[PDB]
């Protein structure tokens, strides 16, 4: 298992504009277009992100191009971030994927807000961090995916992804 397969599990793939859990205009593999209410705003973001008139629809190839960008931006973001970087450098490879998954889902800013959990992760306090992370709006809104991520952090194994 790798980060792309892991995110493909958690995000799904939709070749047409769709509304996210949160109510937002999203496309392909978890690619947020706009937080705004207009399906037209979303269709515009969409043509600009692709470079063609899409009319709400993309090909696999395109969704995967988008996804390559996203993951890439997620990892460079972490590495550039002063809170994030040191946590990342301190973790083993699987746990790294887990931080990357979160950052991808809720942006750098959101993640770095998890001040206490980040500190436990850095201290390698696995169980404690798992509990702290569960006490979030994120956990409450998308319990099954948040649980898979937390498990990934608690264990350092791909277990949570091995039934999917």
């Amino acid at each position: 298992m790798n980060i792309f397969e892991m995110l493909r599990i958690d995000e799904g793939l939709r070749l047409k504009i769709y509304k996210d859990t949160e109510g937002y205009y999203t496309i392909g593999i978890g690619h947020l277009l706009t937080k705004s209410p207009s399906l037209n705003a979303a269709k515009s973001e969409l043509d600009k992100a692709i470079g063609r008139n899409c009319n709400g629809v993309i090909t696999k190839d395109e969704a995967e191009k988008l996804f390559n960008q996203d993951v890439d931006a997620a990892v460079r973001g972490i590495l550039r971030n002063a809170k994030l970087k040191p946590v990342y450098d301190s973790l083993d490879a699987v746990r790294r994927c887990a931080l990357i998954n979160m950052v991808f889902a809720m942006g750098e800013t959101g993640v770095a807000g998890f001040t206490n959990s980040l500190r436990m992760l850095q201290q390698k306090r696995w169980d404690e961090a798992a509990v702290n992370l569960a006490k979030s709006r994120w956990y409450n809104q998308t319990p099954n995916r948040a649980k898979r991520v937390i498990t990934t952090f608690r264990t350092g194994t791909w277990d949570a992804y091995k039934n999917l």
